[PDB]
């Protein structure tokens, strides 16, 4: 098996206040089962992220060396890593998660039969054969238990057959017998020859008896490294008395807590386990798949997540149908009189600002899947471009095509707008473009963040500053010229100007007029063009289509900013 | 000290699926330190809530009896209870929390000097004298450490000098040496003669050596009850071998988990610790303060929380000032021409719907303080009426008076609305009433819930169905008569109709007119009354003030519904 042998690791970060969180750590990890103990604030998870190259090579100041050689560039694609909180797809089943991982991690050369036999072998080794085709589980659907979610998360990284297998906290978040079952599974894996390296948090003695090698850390300094049975005898030789009926790992943490660390670290420097470790270390020292493949599998997984999550996808269509029926019931039969201007401008304003505010629920998209994106980009399933295009083609495109089609098909014929063939399609296309553009601004603000609330609030602030300049509330010509340049930034202004220019052309709003008051008395606003001029809207068809080209360019700019915020994200 | 002696407790709930979660449990708890162990799903916290009467007496089916007598009605006011997650005020300091608890729990007869000496004694017994006047801590301000927060939460219930002191999970959420310090404090309390009863979760042996009496529970059934030293010897006599270097409490849970419960519960029925317990049990068996006082202290605490939380109180005033300056900059100098109708109706619509949507941030009020309300109502600090009126007089009144005054004083004179003395005050009063009414609907929907998101979303749905019927988007006379009755439910319609009737009276919107087109040609909308009629608004002053009486009655109805949702809440 592999022998991961790290020597003289110094590590430091910038919080810019610079601080070392690993001081001087060396150790050898045999084929077998290697554990890392310590407090939360100690460097246990930091050292585990360092050995799997999950932290940036800028701060790392020592050689990490496997089997006699430094770590190659293919190492992250070769050595699996298992996150603390599970990143499995809750809506997909256990076989389809392994199908996804086998499709992206393994080569394109292999047969589907070979990958299916590999998945069957991996799901046989885990004991997930009873639940091989049930859903993993979310809030709305009941699913598989937490220990079998953790076995699924291990099995996703077992597909590529890793030589070294890392594990961040496989015990925590679980109950006791569940944790013992997971660790007995890990021991059965480690007897094969696979080198398991894991960090944990306050284990039991039934856990602690299983360990092959131990590494204790505290406040960034190495406290012990040797075989795990030898550790209690070493701390008896250090002078700390162990009491009867006490867990030795709890005794190890009780040494750290003080019933000092610079006093206790130097005691390990004067050990027999330290000179032997240096005597071993100085002996040793002195993409895969194409683009369309990644886009197809990412888009397939995200669409299957969209079907398997029924509530936030179906409920938007239900609210769209109900609100379309309500707007068809209130504005029913738009007349051509003095109320016709107010009703038509009001319903077009409601439809565009409804599209804008209903596109706030796409903040959720790149924020819920953030840790899964980081883990799967470092582990090397896909590029950022294929993730981005797959998750646009999957979750953004149909869930913004369908509500705008439903709004136009419902509120068009109940209201009785301009009864032409193409005006219907221009209205449908304008609502679809304002939906895409508002949702693309949502993705531009929301991508690469961890919380939903600040991005949602910022979207709503931007929209209430756009709807002032939309043109119903203020007249755009009466804004001062040092402030009227902000009207180009606003998406409802383009959607609403396009809909007003679509609908107000052939209409007359003075019944029985036939020039009674001599082109009626200069204050009438009778024909639709006379309204549409004094709003500041052009009458030529470029006055229609410049709104759509402005929306298309805002889609392109906002999706490019969203892509650059995903691409320049701190992945480590 | 007190001897809490419970006998033959059977307990069951309705989830309506009916299920027993405590089967047949009896035990005696001496003066000293009593622990309750078990799994999470076991009845440890349920039995601890039963003994302190924190669960309803409907499901309870056995006598709980202290010191030879059943529990009186004053018992919750006499025996302290300490919640798992701390309910201390994060913004108040450690001395002012104890000042609050001493003001509400103790009598009105006692001197302020006596209560201050009591608080000094309690804060001396805890070891909080170094941090006696520092803030407890929230997100924005750094504060006291978690163990000293837990000592503060114990000290809040130590004020009334309880005979019996309950504690739900005093170890969890903490680190190891912190937990040992808290439990050594508890042992120092229990040596005085105070009967401490607590539930915990997987303790250490340094914890477990301190116990005076033990009660193990599993799946609703009693597993052991006796002295805590005797428990391991009893389970050796049961036939379960304990291994060396193993925590006995972890061994107790490992017996439960199965390395059955109906097999293992009957073994305790055949004990020597069970017949002795029945031999002891059958021997034994066979507001404070006025209303204005509670309102004063609750309102004082909530106002001090409003000052000590600077961000969500100051940031609303900053956003109000900035948005008032923006609306003063866009709509600057409202002219009297064909754009005058559109600009005035637009800015009045923006101001009212701004008041409505900015009153969504009062959903937070009764939802953040929900567990603190339940705990302090059961422990008996205040009635529901005094909590409700204090938290209206503290957080609702000034934070909705100040933004409306700021909006009116800024956007009034920059826009140049109707330059009178009383029109300014009618505008300020209408904005204040629409703020109160929207926020009162927020409190009516939001009170008595635990999550913020569903109530916030429901507020926003109600507001977008109110703003259609406000009167700018649709003309209210052109709505069909089977649907035009919904216009009375909507708060922006009353605020916006009152502002339009306030502002559109003395205005003329046709310059240089002097009857050129013979009362100009029937389609002009020149004078303000001709606009204000065709909207459906009365011209008499009752057409102004019926909006304010509708807003006042919606304030009264919504605050009454909020009060009834607090009063009829399931407190147990
Ligand atoms: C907003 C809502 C609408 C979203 C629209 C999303 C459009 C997705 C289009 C998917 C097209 C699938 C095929 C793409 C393709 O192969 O394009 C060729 C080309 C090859 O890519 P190289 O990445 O750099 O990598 C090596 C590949 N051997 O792809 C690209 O350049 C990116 C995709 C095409 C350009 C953009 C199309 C829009
Ligand atoms: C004249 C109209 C007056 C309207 C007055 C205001 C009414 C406001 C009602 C809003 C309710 C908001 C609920 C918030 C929590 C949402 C919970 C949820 O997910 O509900 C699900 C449920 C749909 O469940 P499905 O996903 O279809 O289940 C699968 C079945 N094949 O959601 C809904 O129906 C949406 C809420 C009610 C619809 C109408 C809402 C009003 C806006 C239009
Ligand atoms: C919406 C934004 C505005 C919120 C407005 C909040 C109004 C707060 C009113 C504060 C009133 C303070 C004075 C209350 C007072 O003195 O109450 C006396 C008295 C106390 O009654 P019981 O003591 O406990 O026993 C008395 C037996 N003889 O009566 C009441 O409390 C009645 C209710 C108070 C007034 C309600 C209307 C306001
Ligand atoms: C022409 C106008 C164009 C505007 C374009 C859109 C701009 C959008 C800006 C909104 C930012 C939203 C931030 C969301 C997170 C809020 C974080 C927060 O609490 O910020 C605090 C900070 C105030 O801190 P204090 O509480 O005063 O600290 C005490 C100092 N004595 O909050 C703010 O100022 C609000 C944020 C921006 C202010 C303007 C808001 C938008 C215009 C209205
Ligand atoms: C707060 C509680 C009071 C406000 C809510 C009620 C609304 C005010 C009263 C409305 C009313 O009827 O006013 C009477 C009368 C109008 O006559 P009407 O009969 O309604 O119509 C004329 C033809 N008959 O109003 C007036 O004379 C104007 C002055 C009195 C009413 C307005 C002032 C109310 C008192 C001030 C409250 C300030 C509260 C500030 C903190 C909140
Ligand atoms: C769809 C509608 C009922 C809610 C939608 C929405 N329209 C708005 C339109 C606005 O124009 C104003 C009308 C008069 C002048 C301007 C203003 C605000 C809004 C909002 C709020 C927004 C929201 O807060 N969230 C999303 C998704 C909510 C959702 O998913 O709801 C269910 C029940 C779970 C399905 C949304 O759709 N709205
Ligand atoms: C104050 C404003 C900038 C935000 C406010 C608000 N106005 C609205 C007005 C609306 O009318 C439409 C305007 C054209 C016709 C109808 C519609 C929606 C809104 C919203 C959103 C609402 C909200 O989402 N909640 C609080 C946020 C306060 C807050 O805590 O944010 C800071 C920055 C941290 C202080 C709010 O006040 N807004
Ligand atoms: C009438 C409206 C809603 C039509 C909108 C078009 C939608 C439904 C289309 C456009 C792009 C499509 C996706 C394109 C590519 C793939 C990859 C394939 O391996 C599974 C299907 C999947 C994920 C498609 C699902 C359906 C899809 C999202
Ligand atoms: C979004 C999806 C569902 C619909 C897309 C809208 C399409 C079909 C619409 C939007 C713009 C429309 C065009 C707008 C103007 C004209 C000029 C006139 O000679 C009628 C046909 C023609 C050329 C229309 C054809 C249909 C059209 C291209
Ligand atoms: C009429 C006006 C006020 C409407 C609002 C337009 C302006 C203010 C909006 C529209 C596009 C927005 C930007 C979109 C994308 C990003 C990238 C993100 O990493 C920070 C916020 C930032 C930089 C946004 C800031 C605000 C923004 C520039
Ligand atoms: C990151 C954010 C700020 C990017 C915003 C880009 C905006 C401001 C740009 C992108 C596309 C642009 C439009 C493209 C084309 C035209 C037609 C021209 O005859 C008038 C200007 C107008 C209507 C532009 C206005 C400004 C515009 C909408
Ligand atoms: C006119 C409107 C509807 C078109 C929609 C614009 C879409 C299709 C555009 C805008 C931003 C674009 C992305 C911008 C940057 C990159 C990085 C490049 O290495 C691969 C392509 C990729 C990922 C682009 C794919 C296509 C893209 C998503
Ligand atoms: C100009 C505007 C903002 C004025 C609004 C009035 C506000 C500031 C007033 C009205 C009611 C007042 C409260 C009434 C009673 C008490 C109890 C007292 O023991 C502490 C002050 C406290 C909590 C007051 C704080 C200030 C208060 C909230
Ligand atoms: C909320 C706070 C800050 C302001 C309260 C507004 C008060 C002061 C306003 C609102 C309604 C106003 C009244 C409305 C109508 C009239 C009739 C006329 O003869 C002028 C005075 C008088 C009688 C006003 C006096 C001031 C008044 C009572
Ligand atoms: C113009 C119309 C559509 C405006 C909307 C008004 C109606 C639908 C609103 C206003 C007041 C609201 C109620 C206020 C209080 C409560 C009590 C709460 O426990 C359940 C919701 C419930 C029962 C709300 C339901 C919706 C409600 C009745
Ligand atoms: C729980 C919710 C639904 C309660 C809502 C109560 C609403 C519908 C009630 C309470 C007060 C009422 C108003 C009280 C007084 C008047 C004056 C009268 O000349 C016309 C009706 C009008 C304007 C009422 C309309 C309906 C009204 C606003
Ligand atoms: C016209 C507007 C501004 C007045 C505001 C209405 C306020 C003051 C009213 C409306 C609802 C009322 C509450 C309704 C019910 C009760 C329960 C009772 O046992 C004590 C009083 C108490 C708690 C009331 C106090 C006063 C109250 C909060």
């Amino acid at each position: 098996g592999a022998v991961l042998s790290f020597h003289n690791i110094c590590y430091r970060v910038k919080l810019p206040v610079e601080k070392e969180i690993l001081s001087n750590i060396n150790g050898i990890m045999k084929p077998g089962l290697n554990a890392i103990l310590g407090p939360t604030g100690g460097g246990k998870s930091s050292l585990l992220d360092v050995l799997a190259a999950r932290k940036d090579p800028s701060g790392l100041s020592g050689d990490v060396l496997i089997n006699g050689a430094p770590r190659p560039a293919n190492f992250k694609c070769n050595s699996g890593y298992v996150v603390q909180d599970d990143v499995v797809m809750g809506t997909l089943t256990v076989r389809e998660n392994l199908q996804f991982s086998a499709a992206l991690r393994l080569a394109t050369t292999m047969t589907n039969h070979e990958k299916n036999e590999r998945i069957n072998r991996v799901i046989q080794e885990l004991g997930l054969d009873k639940v091989a085709d049930s859903k993993v589980g979310t809030q709305f659907i009941r699913g598989v238990s937490g220990g079998e979610r953790k076995r699924t998360s291990i099995g996703m990284e077992l597909i590529t057959d890793p030589s070294i297998l890392f594990l961040d906290e496989p015990t925590t978040g679980l109950d006791s017998s569940t944790a013992n079952a997971v660790l007995l599974l890990l021991k059965r894996m480690s007897k094969q020859g696979r080198t398991i390296i894991f960090s944990i948090h306050q284990p039991r003695y039934s856990i602690f008896k299983l360990f092959d090698s131990l590494t204790l850390l505290a406040s960034g300094r190495l406290m012990f490294h040797g075989p795990a049975q030898e550790a209690l005898g070493y701390f008896e030789s250090a002078g700390y008395h162990c009491e009867a009926y006490n867990n030795p790992a709890d005794f190890f943490l009780d040494i750290i807590n003080g019933d000092l660390i610079e006093k206790l670290a130097e005691i390990y420097v004067n050990s027999s386990f330290y000179k032997e470790t240096k005597a071993e270390l100085h002996q040793l020292s002195g993409y895969t798949t194409s683009f369309c493949h990644q886009l197809r599998w990412v888009s397939k997984r995200s669409f299957k997540n969209l079907l398997g999550n029924p509530q936030a996808s179906i409920a938007q269509i239900i609210v769209t149908v109900v609100l379309g029926l309500v707007i068809g019931a209130i504005y029913f039969g738009l007349k051509n009189d003095s109320t016709g201007i107010q009703n038509r401008a009001g319903v077009l304003f409601f439809l565009t600002t409804n599209q804008c505010f209903s596109s706030v629920s796409a903040v959720e998209l790149f924020v819920v899947e953030k840790k899964l994106f980081i883990h799967e980009y470092i582990s090397g399933y896909y590029r950022v471009s294929s993730y981005f295009l797959g998750k646009l083609l999957s979750d953004l495109l149909p869930m913004r095509m369908l509500p705008s089609i439903i709004f136009t098909c419902i509120v068009y014929f109940m209201l009785g707008l301009k009864p032409k063939a193409d005006a219907f399609f221009v209205m449908m296309f304008t609502l679809m473009m304002v939906a895409y553009s508002a949702s693309s601004m949502a993705l531009a603000i929301a991508a690469g963040q961890s919380v939903v609330s600040v991005a949602t609030l910022l979207m709503t602030i931007c929209f209430v500053f756009m709807m002032i300049f939309s043109g119903l509330l203020v007249n755009l010509t009466t804004i001062a010229s040092w402030l009227s340049w902000l009207q180009y930034f606003s998406i409802p202004r383009y959607g609403f100007t396009a809909l007003q220019h679509n609908e107000f052309l052939g209409q007359n709003f003075c019944p029985g007029l036939n020039a009674t008051g001599n082109n009626p008395c200069n204050y009438a606003t009778c024909t639709g063009e006379e309204y549409l001029v004094k709003q500041g809207i052009d009458l030529s068809p470029w006055g229609l289509w410049k709104n759509h080209v402005a929306l298309a360019c805002m889609i392109v700019i906002f999706l490019t900013i969203a892509y650059l915020k995903l691409l320049f994200l701190k992945k480590y």
